[PDB]
């Protein structure tokens, strides 16, 4: 009796069995008692949601049995620190890996609904900026399809990615207020409320240090379910909410959003330090919290333990303060002694880092660190006099090499070098793609390879077929599922299958078919959208990604311009028709990204209303590019553009989802880039202009701009026309900044590879106007694109870095 | 076929027909599904939420069914204003209309929970001050009972009435965050937000004004159903939330916090006005949205029928900006000419007057209002000139009435006076309380009902039977119900027929046996919750209602110390034990209040450990009074101290609450106090002091408190304690603004009333000493508080001002 009597109280059975009356009976349910309405004055947001809450429903067994699974057997866990987690939409993913997309789509259709129109309602859950974030996401759903007991931490941003308009030709930043109607996949947990404390100061004691009279602020967590592919596996992605603790009454009730300002809105910045005092408190939040639950979690169910039972990756510098955080806990808390406590840590943490270039590296002012978390700062110098101490030693007399690898930057004002932090801390670091990873050995972390080999390794980015292709690409995924089955779903190498089908008739009928379609079904949701329109029978040649110097969106621009001129030039001359289609978003404060952006817009003014250039060559912006565009516009693309200057994109996903998709990539020998073109074949691929030591050996010399303006009547033509006004004509220098930097601050050589690249544009249109052949170099890249799932990539993390297993055995 | 495929989703069926076995199904499908959790790790909140969302889920059909009814139907609507709803809790309440108690509780009982634990998780929904917000809230519940077709719009505070704390002897306040796990009563409604200007100026075009360049805030709206006891009515509460619209970035962002500000939290002055703009703000906000959703439900199945489906309630003048803006709307927006605007106007709004201070009624200054809402103050301007223009007629040559009746204020700073605006845009105006509503006449609203003598009227305040009897006093209720029936319930003054019991010697007996329980309760309550020690067998005098001074709480505390110093006098002389309990809250910049609530607790401090008093007295400050302390504190109660100065307090309902649960009443002949005696007669009545004549004789002499000091002995005693630090030892002039306020600056005039007061109360201890008598008198109490029941109050205004009939009618 009694507490006998509470068995009852189980999931044991719910919504059935996963079939269509049940569906319908469960979303009507959904419609009248969770959103109090009924079909009457229903709205269509109304329906997405009475879907999306039916569907969660699905997964709550899941989710519940895979928690206390992981209880019950109690497994090393994996925690995935990132201040980013570009999510996009929950809808059409759950119903895919849960296997409900049909059931969910009939039984919409007997209730008289359209599940397309109503997924469209969701939006993006955009809490990251770029490549960093979406890789956390894949990461997350690899994971969980792999059977890893791993949890993603991170912040619940109120705002993330600001939405981008384009008025005028320029981006105009807009708040993505992405909880106004609610949030149907996360579900609080009050009762994890934690404490993170900030300033203060530091008495040291008899026993030890104390951290004293500090301002607190509540961290509040938000669970969302991360489902892997048909295991019955839902992980958790646990995202923390600043919370106040409980000139007046009323002022002070109103202070309490400063506190609660810590996770309003996602900082911006692709590949760009900023070091701003707010960003270092989002930082430590989501550091302290985790770290806390971790230590919880580790408790119930001593510290020598710790690194059989925990494994923290840190996502970049971001979540560094784990580092010495954790010390500060085990040390300070603990009472363990100094040592032992660094050798707990540095076997629990791993380090990953994403680029190469100084600017986006976090180096952040030790003013800001002893005011803001004066014992971090203190066990930093700490950890920092151990770790010279023992370069000194194995490298006796070599001072300036302690100068180097100092966790502190001298100078005006003294700075503390994440990254250093990371290395000493972490019992491995990683760069995300083989040529990337090397040049980590060669340039900037070469001391550190040269003090710690072992330390450094390579894992080469992936992305996960199931949002990627299954998701994203339903028809290229049922055409490559009737030849081959589904087991290629999460077994990408599979697809290595396809080569066989390569002269087969009927294959190569199917694929491009597949691509018209997805190219027809995007120019339709743009002209409905955004009432523009484009020519379906073109050559859909795209570039999305965020908008950057080292990305070359300019150099884009000088080809397009390029194709302009050419036509005036020989109007009756034939050419291969060209939509080309750029989008990305600008930080705010990055000044040349958003000339960019306007120089894009700006050149499509012209060329798109000239009538002798009629339905050969349109340039457009894509409005706002996001994950969700990203799932619409990368299937639909012929030509895959990655461009940037070699040895500048540390890997790059966006090119793996292009190849995955059925485009051909036109690009450099940089990041994964090289390692695409090794599976295809460079023969399959579209590779162009310098090499990282091209590059080297023009630095070296000094690169002067003049000489190839000198020298290439072309090129001159263009920059003529820009500083002109041809494209601006009423504020004829509204360019000179674009002009100027190219002409002289150029750190990303454009000119240099202009000539290279226009050549390889033409061989690229050789090749389109044969569609046969075209369309069989497409299979052999979708066919050789099945290393860069995320699968093999975490399979990598899991073996070499975490020490735990994958498994793609299910669960009840 | 396809939009007959509709017809499916319905409400149809529900969670089955109200049993046991359904609830519990229900109860664990939300506690997985809704709260996604399991037995295992299931909090005790999870189970109170898994509980309120299963009681929610019996309210949707009959919520959809009543607003689909009124649509169908069309009957005039009724919308309550007010910036204020004090609801206190919801789970309960729910419960008990909807007959679902029982069954909740057995169901509960076999899942081996408590429900009475699970209830005391649930936090009040304080959105209110005192008896003005509660009165909101019990006429909500009686106008649903009653079957009206009334909404009550308001705002979504984040924050309600602050909680209060007591350290040190002190109230120390804490922000009341009541939204931090949810609330699963409310149901927003997104598709319904509205857009609320202000600043911005005014042009005058050929066509007419324009309001122009103005800032833009949105209004959210969510709904919480309010269920009418047992005819299957629920009605709306639509409360309106702040959001943004659509120096960098980042802090452009984080500004959106300025505009959503506006909702933020409840202003905490209880008859006190305080002209902060913000305050103005969520006036106009509340309005302004309220009027657009009320006008566009008109359009929705031209204006001169407005008035015959309108009415729009003002309940005080905090929301009297609806009478300008329904002009601006009228005259701006749909063009209708001034004066069949304002005779729509007049016609659709009535005003609801709670006090007579000078200090608690609202005058803006102009400047606030030019440059906030420069069109309203034309409006205003407008609306002033035409009624002067009236009275000008009706009383010619009578300047100095002009002067006086104007609805602007000259002087230092001019100002606009919302009452004179409310009676000028008003078809009636009210008083609450029989005497209240006379001294309108007579005093502050002379002018205006010598003009217009139709438009006043008076609506004696009530309370609700189901929460404040049915509810808080179950034990009361039954044996009530033993007797009678329940058909009281709805029908108050069935509760005459308890005369006829009044020698019943079983009813004597269980009347003294169900609040000698309650006091056991009560006790319990006190010594768990706060460690509280308080003797069962003493007589409960009980004084809880904000801490003011016209309240005078400082009465009751001379008689407290006058109880102790006669104890002191003559030790081994018998009194009866009492408990004498204080309660209420202090506004925060309200120093008087902030001072007496000290006093109390400095009083107890030296009363409750003076060996030789002991048991026999004992004095405690009840901690945080709000509407779920006073359904426990108030059927414990035997005295209920209502010992306002006569003429100061309106109306009161906490003294109605006292009458209704069991409780003789020891107070002044002041607002319902005066009816209230009337009904039970005044030999069952504890009536003391001076009468409003009285204190108008004593005002045109003057007011000279030293001549009662001089000529009281035990006064004199009490004022030389208080100098000289008796109460307060280690400071000893602790209390010489107390003093000094008391001997020259008493609006109030305590000392007046100090002899007369002490005398009644001893007639309250000679009565006490006979249990039987004591009780016989108190159901002569009960048998008469049927007319102070809200749906007797709400059957006149709807009779007498909204011109529309009450029903009993269940709905199917
Ligand atoms: C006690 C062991 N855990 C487990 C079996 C969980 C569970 O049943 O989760 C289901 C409701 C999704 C889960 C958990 C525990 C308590 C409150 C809320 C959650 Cl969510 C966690 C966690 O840290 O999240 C566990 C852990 O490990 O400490
Ligand atoms: C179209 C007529 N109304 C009606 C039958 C309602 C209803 O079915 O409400 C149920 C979901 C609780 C209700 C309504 C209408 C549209 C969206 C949300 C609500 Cl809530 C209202 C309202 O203003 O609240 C109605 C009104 O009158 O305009
Ligand atoms: C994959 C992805 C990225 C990263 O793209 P790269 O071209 O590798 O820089 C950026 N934004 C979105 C929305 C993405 O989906
Ligand atoms: C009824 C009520 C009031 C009003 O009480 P009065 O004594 O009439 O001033 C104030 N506060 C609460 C919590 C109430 O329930
Ligand atoms: C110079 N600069 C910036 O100023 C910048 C930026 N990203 C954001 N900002 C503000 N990037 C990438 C950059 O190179
Ligand atoms: C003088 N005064 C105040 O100053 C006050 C108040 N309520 C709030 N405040 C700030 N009351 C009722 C009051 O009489």
């Amino acid at each position: 009796s009694d507490q006998e009597k509470r068995k009852q109280i189980s999931v044991r059975g719910l919504a059935g069995v996963e079939n269509v009356t049940e569906l319908k009976k469960n979303f009507n349910r959904h419609l009248h008692f969770t959103l109090v309405k009924d079909r009457n004055v229903a709205t269509p947001r109304d329906y997405y949601f009475a879907l999306a809450h039916t569907v969660r429903d699905h997964l709550v067994g899941r989710w519940i049995r895979t928690q206390q699974h992981y209880y019950e057997k109690d497994p090393k866990r994996i925690y995935y620190l990132s201040l980013e987690f570009y999510m996009g939409r929950t809808l059409q993913n759950t119903m895919v890996n849960l296997a409900l997309e049909n059931a969910c789509d009939e039984a919409t259709y007997q209730l008289g609904l359209d599940m397309e129109e109503l997924e469209e309602i969701e939006e993006d859950a955009g809490l990251g900026n770029g490549g960093l974030g979406r890789l956390a996401a894949c990461f997350l759903d690899s994971m969980a399809t792999l059977g890893l007991a791993a949890y993603g931490y991170g912040i619940r941003y109120e705002f993330g990615i600001f939405n981008q308009k384009i008025c005028g030709g320029w981006q105009m930043e807009e708040a993505d207020d992405w909880l106004r109607y609610g949030n149907p996949w996360e579900k609080a947990r009050p009762e994890f409320t934690l404490p993170v404390h900030f300033y203060g100061r530091v008495e040291h004691t008899s026993q030890g240090a104390k951290w004293v009279d500090t301002q607190v602020v509540l961290a509040m967590p938000y669970d969302t379910p991360v489902p892997g592919y048909r295991n019955n596996v839902v992980n958790t992605m646990r995202l923390w909410s600043a919370k106040a603790p409980n000139g007046g009454y009323i002022q002070a009730v109103l202070d309490r959003n400063l506190a609660e300002n810590i996770s309003r809105v996602l900082y911006p910045n692709d590949n760009f330090f900023e070091g701003k005092e707010l960003r270092l408190k989002q930082e430590y939040f989501v550091v302290a919290a985790t770290l806390q639950d971790i230590i919880r979690r580790f408790k119930s169910s001593n510290f020598d333990a710790f690194p059989d039972k925990v494994a923290i990756q840190l996502n970049d510098t971001h979540p560094s303060l784990a580092i010495p955080e954790l010390m500060r806990v085990l040390v300070d808390l603990e009472r363990l002694d100094w040592d032992k406590a660094w050798e707990v840590t540095v076997k629990t943490c791993a380090y990953t880092n994403h680029t190469v270039l100084p600017e986006a590296l976090e180096r952040w002012p030790v003013h800001l660190l002893e005011t803001l978390l004066p014992r971090h700062l203190q066990i930093i110098y700490e950890i920092n006099q151990r770790f010279l101490n023992r370069v000194a030693a194995a490298f006796p007399g070599d001072v300036d090499r302690l100068r180097r690898m100092s966790l502190v930057e001298e100078g005006a004002v003294k700075r503390i070098n994440m990254a250093h932090l990371c290395i000493a801390g972490s019992h491995a670091v990683n760069g995300v793609a083989r040529i990337h990873s090397e040049i980590l050995k060669k340039t900037i972390f070469k001391d550190f390879y040269e003090l710690e080999p072992h330390k450094f390794q390579n894992k080469t980015n992936g992305i996960t077929p199931r949002r990627w292709l299954v998701l994203c690409n339903p028809g290229l995924a049922e055409i490559i599922a009737e030849r081959i089955g589904e087991e290629y779903i999460s077994d990408l190498d599979q697809l290595r299958k396809l080569l066989s089908y390569v002269d087969d008739e009927a294959f190569i009928r199917d694929v491009a078919k597949v691509k018209q379609e997805n190219k027809l079904k995007f120019a339709a949701y743009l002209e409905r959208e955004y009432k523009v329109h484009i020519n379906p029978n073109s050559l859909f040649d795209v570039q999305v990604k965020r908008i950057h110097e080292y990305k070359r969106q300019l150099l884009n621009c000088l080809h397009v311009i390029t194709l302009y001129n050419r036509i005036k030039k020989e109007p009756n001359k034939f050419v291969v028709p060209r939509t080309v289609m750029i989008g990305g978003k600008a930080a705010p404060g990055y000044h040349m990204a958003k000339m960019i952006i306007k120089l894009i817009t700006a050149i499509g003014d012209v060329v798109n209303h000239d009538p002798v250039v009629g339905d050969r060559l349109r340039v457009i912006f894509l409005e706002n590019y996001r994950v969700s565009l990203a799932e619409k516009v990368i299937p639909a693309a012929d030509l895959s553009e990655q461009i940037s200057t070699a040895g500048t994109e540390a890997s790059g996903t966006g090119n793996m989802k292009f190849m995955l998709n059925g485009a051909l990539t036109i690009g450099t020998m940089d990041g994964a880039n090289v390692e695409m073109a090794e599976e295809a074949g460079e023969e399959n691929f579209f590779i162009f202009g310098m090499r990282v030591e091209d590059v080297d050996r023009l630095d070296q010399r000094g690169y002067n701009a003049q000489e190839y303006y000198d020298r290439i009547p072309e090129l001159r033509q263009i920059i003529e026309q820009l500083s002109s006004g041809f494209f601006s004509p009423k504020q004829p220098d509204l360019f000179k900044d674009i002009v100027n930097m190219l002409m002289h601050h150029d750190r990303f050589k454009v000119f240099a590879d202009y000539e290279e690249y226009v050549k390889c544009q033409e061989r690229v249109s050789a090749l389109y106007k044969n569609p046969r052949e075209w369309t069989r170099m497409v299979i052999r890249n979708i066919a050789t694109s099945g290393k860069f799932s995320s699968d093999r990539t975490i399979a990598q993390y899991a073996r070499e870095i975490w020490g735990v297993e994958p498994s793609r055995q299910r669960l009840p």
